[PDB]
């Protein structure tokens, strides 16, 4: 099982994740740690993750803004999450490109 880290904010600053694309296996952890330029959050969408599944989206989300310095959140996948892709993306900077895209597999 491994952590994976996605900055929010870039180092450079742009309203971006970093990385922006990971692919981890179910039961991996995805730590997403405030970083540059808030406020942030995590939303995963209701329907492009590979079940459709609004509860499995809910599941993963944190969609309280993170609002001190440095702080952290992290998403620890079920062991059964399906293969494929899980779009998500911070609600405030949606619109300025903030999405991202985790693939599980095997
Ligand atoms: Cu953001």
């Amino acid at each position: 099982m491994e952590t994976y880290t996605v900055k929010l904010g870039s180092d450079k600053g742009l309203l971006v994740f970093e990385p922006a694309k990971l692919t981890i296996k179910p039961g991996d952890t995805v730590e997403f740690l405030n970083n540059k330029v808030p406020p942030h959050n995590v939303v995963f969408d209701a329907a492009l993750n590979p079940a459709k599944s609004a509860d499995l989206a809910k599941s993963l989300s944190h969609k309280q803004l993170l609002m001190s310095p440095g702080q952290s959140t992290s998403t620890t996948f079920p062991a059964d999450a399906p293969a494929g892709e899980y779009t998500f993306y911070c609600e405030p900077h949606r619109g300025a490109g903030m999405v991202g895209k985790i693939t599980v597999a095997g």
